[PDB]
RNA sequence: UGUAUAUA
């Protein structure tokens, strides 16, 4: 008979068993995934303050065995959800030595993660110091992204300075990073995040590489995000940008999304430079509006466009399609759109 | 009719 066994048997045991009873074996309970599921439930429910403490020392001494695993790391995530700011100090200090290790494991990443969203400043510092030595490859990994995104969101910006130095560091880290699966959510983040002397260069860099990038799988998200969060000299340029070269951005897959973004995001010139583009520019000696209405992307933008443009623009945009429309109806997506926009 | 977002 052993504790742990007795209690997965018969949870519901005639002296209800205490975090105070698994004195001695935490260890035993918290890797097992019903055992650590008890100390979670005591962690959040008991009343009794002092219960967390009996166990509690048995957990810094092998937090070093239970952040990283698949049940332990709930053990002490809740303890950074529930325990007090003497709790986190011995917490990170338990645990500093390792975090440029925990940051790519996948169960530890999530202490580090529940870590920096709990504690106070001095103790995130503490953490971010020790993920100095590992923040580029930090950035662009499976697990290390969601440390490095959690710092920019929680932490001041004047201390994520060194992130933003390494998104500069070289000249097309910022390209890398967008494309990058995991590295565009970092950018992500630092765009809404950080300071303006940060975003600033930050931004431009995004601009030298705009095409690319607006039409990556990934990178389309990050300038979504600029028009989003930027400026409104950012809006500008990137609307022009996009309005500059419609038919191409509103007929590729990704792209697309990001004319859908400059509708919903823009002021009334900004999309009247798209409207403008699209009645009187030219794709094949009809205008941009009408080969956009057959395509299996753009027509998705007309949508947009007919649903958040002026009434005074969605007349310029009636008018430059009417003549075509028994030319668009021969067309599967032409006539799909059309009905749905028969409305006009 | 068209895009990313991780633990039992």
């Amino acid at each position: 008979d052993d504790l742990l066994t007795r209690y997965r048997a018969n949870p519901a045991m005639m002296k209800n068993l205490k975090l105070s009873d698994i004195r001695g074996a935490l260890l035993k309970f918290a890797k097992d995934q019903v055992g650590s599921r008890f100390i979670q439930q005591e962690l959040a429910s008991s009343k009794d303050r002092f219960e967390k403490d009996s166990i509690f020392d048995e957990v810094v001494s092998n937090a070093d065995e239970l952040v990283d695993d698949i049940f332990g790391n709930y053990v002490v995530q809740k303890f950074f959800e529930y325990g007090e700011e003497r709790h986190w100090a011995r917490l990170v200090d338990a645990i500093i030595d390792r975090v440029p290790e925990y940051a790519f494991q996948m169960y530890a990443c999530r202490v580090l993660q529940k870590a920096l969203e709990k504690i106070n400043e001095p103790l995130q510092i503490k953490i971010l110091s020790q993920i100095r030595h590992v923040i580029h490859r930090c950035m662009k990994d499976q697990n290390g992204n969601h440390v490095v995104q959690k710092a920019i969101e929680k932490v001041s910006p004047q201390y994520v300075q060194f992130i933003v130095d390494t998104l500069l560091e070289s000249s097309n880290t910022i390209y890398e990073m967008s494309v990058d699966p995991y590295g565009c959510r970092v950018v992500q983040r630092c765009l809404e995040h950080c300071s303006p002397s940060q975003t600033k260069p930050v931004i431009g860099q995004i601009h030298k590489r705009f095409d690319e990038i607006a039409n990556n799988q990934y990178g389309n998200y990050v300038v979504q995000h600029v028009i989003e969060h930027g400026s409104e000299e950012d809006r500008m340029v990137i609307v022009t940008r996009v309005s500059n070269n419609l038919f191409e951005f509103a007929t590729h897959k990704y792209s697309s999304n990001v004319i859908e973004k400059c509708l919903e995001q823009g002021a009334v010139y900004h999309k009247s430079m798209i409207v403008g583009a699209a009645c009187h520019h030219q794709e094949g000696s009809v205008p941009i509006v009408v080969q956009m209405m057959k395509d299996q992307y753009a027509n998705y933008v007309v949508q947009k466009m007919f649903d958040q443009v002026t009434s005074e623009q969605r007349r310029e945009l009636i008018l430059t399609v009417r003549p075509h429309i028994p030319v668009l109806r021969q067309f599967p997506h032409g006539k799909h759109i059309l009905a749905k926009l028969e409305k006009y």
